[PDB]
């Protein structure tokens, strides 16, 4: 049994939840990929932010659409606008503003979807769909719950503001000189911030750290025409034979880093931290039949969450200017470049891990005595980020989490990076309230989120209101 008349508007949510998915399908059929700069999609991307400014509108909110200006690319795109919402206020209320994102990344059929990506398709509970999860999903969510507070003429506890960008998933271009120019502006008097883009990993959660990265790009190039495979085979130093090796010097088969000096500055374990990951509630066994994995690179808990929240990792993702379609072309291309990314954790630095991958790749480029030449660049770079558990927003989230699912919630750490958490950290001086499983599969094909943690993820915001006015 719930709270109140906390009791009414879960009553509200239960009643009007296939409105509430309706919605979601709705927002999700808006193709508001901003990684692709084709016009027809940063179309569809603006259309999406006058749809939220809209919904907001209508639930009472004052919104204002800023505009952002150009995205340089030598050509540029119009960059959509932000929304800054505030929904009361009340100067006998505390303050709560809430960040989301609605940009999703590309979603083509043919990359392996069993559903078109755009039709939110419902299986056995789950809502497939991208950007089900990362951000709709949430965001909606979070909204749903204002507007049961709104329908049923109930006071809502706490002030809301909403900051609702279209760029995450391409950098926020132009989020953080918006959030420095708002400062002691829209930001003057917000209390406590909430962003919820994020999975539990098995058990609710509360997510209070994530890892940093470093996204690396690796350029070989011969000349920018690509070769016939055999009127110039055996004669070459080829890019391709070049950036292999590159890329297979960087980790070995146990997943340890070979670049020099990587471990340097990676905190020591010890017996306290041990005892806190002893503590953390996960099914090996679990985790392994919904990631349909056959084994990790470890056999016990502790050592897999460690290895995701504590630990860097370094991923190789892929190749660009190679022969990557479906077939068999027989070519030699002149200009590839290798990506691969290291998860940064503390307490590691940026800039010396740029200038160690760096040195290493040229060691391994020059003792191959190539003709090419070898440009290494890191492209992005994000410290890693903490919250102080136990800080007031912390608690509320602790307290609407049993509410609303009957259990204590583990304080869980993220192997992802929210760069957006730092950002406010830094400009305004953040509590992570994941609404997604672990199997969610953000930024992959057969996105989906489950209807239980988009519906009872609706009541834990509603429940959260109450208890962020109760500190
Ligand atoms: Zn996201
Ligand atoms: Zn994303």
């Amino acid at each position: 049994p719930p709270p109140a008349l906390l009791e009414k508007v879960f009553q509200y949510i239960d009643l009007h939840q296939d409105e509430f998915v309706q919605t979601l399908k709705e927002w999700v059929a808006i193709e508001s990929d901003s990684v692709q700069p084709v016009p027809r999609f940063r179309q569809e991307l603006f259309r999406m932010m006058a749809v939220a400014a809209d919904t907001l509108q209508r639930l009472g909110a004052r919104v204002a659409s800023v505009d952002m200006g150009p995205q340089q690319l030598g050509q540029s795109l119009p960059i959509p606008p932000v929304i800054l919402a505030e929904l009361g206020s009340d100067p006998t209320k505390g303050t709560v503003c809430f960040y989301g994102h609605l940009d999703v990344q590309p979603a083509d059929r043919g990359d392996g979807w069993l559903t078109d990506p755009y039709v939110l398709t419902e299986v056995d509970g789950k809502l497939y769909g991208r950007g089900a999860t990362d951000n709709k999903g949430p965001v909606l969510a979070w909204i749903n719950a204002v507007s049961a507070f709104r329908a049923l003429e109930q006071d809502l506890p706490v002030n809301i503001k909403f900051i609702i960008e279209g760029m995450e998933e391409a950098g926020s271009v132009a989020l953080e000189e918006l959030v420095e120019k708002e400062k002691d502006r829209f930001f003057s008097g917000v209390d406590y911030i909430v962003i919820s883009d994020n999975l539990w990993i098995s058990k609710p959660a509360i997510t209070y750290g994530t890892r940093g990265n470093s996204y690396f790009m690796v350029e070989v190039k011969c000349r920018d025409q690509d070769f016939h495979s055999g009127t110039f085979g055996g004669i070459l130093h080829e890019p391709m034979a070049d950036l292999v090796a590159l890329l297979g010097s960087l980790v070995d088969s146990s997943g340890h880093i070979l670049v020099p000096g990587i471990y340097d500055e990676v905190v020591p374990l010890t017996e306290e931290e041990i005892n806190t990951y002893k503590a953390i509630h996960l099914d090996l066994e679990e985790y392994r039949n919904s990631s349909r994995v056959e084994k990790f690179l470890f056999d016990t808990k502790e050592e897999i969450l460690m290895h995701l929240w504590r630990y860097p990792s370094l991923s190789i993702h892929g190749i660009e200017g190679a022969f990557d379609e479906p077939g068999t072309k027989t070519v030699i291309p002149g200009r590839v470049i290798g990506k691969f990314s290291i998860r940064l954790v503390p307490h590691m630095n940026v800039s010396a891990v740029e200038k160690q991958v760096t040195r290493h790749l040229e060691d391994v480029f020059s003792k191959r005595n190539s003709s090419n030449k070898m440009v290494v660049s890191m492209t992005l770079g994000l410290h890693p980020w903490i919250a102080n558990i136990d800080d007031t927003q912390y608690l509320a989230a602790k307290r609407a989490i049993r509410t609303v699912f009957g259990t204590e919630p583990d304080m869980i750490r993220d192997g992802s990076t929210i760069p957006i958490a730092k950002m406010f950290q830094e400009i305004v001086h953040v509590v992570l309230i994941p609404l997604g499983a672990v199997d969610d599969g953000e930024h992959s094909q057969n996105e989906k989120i489950n209807r239980w943690n988009y519906i009872e993820g609706t009541k834990l915001f509603a429940a959260f209101f109450l208890e962020m006015a109760q500190l």
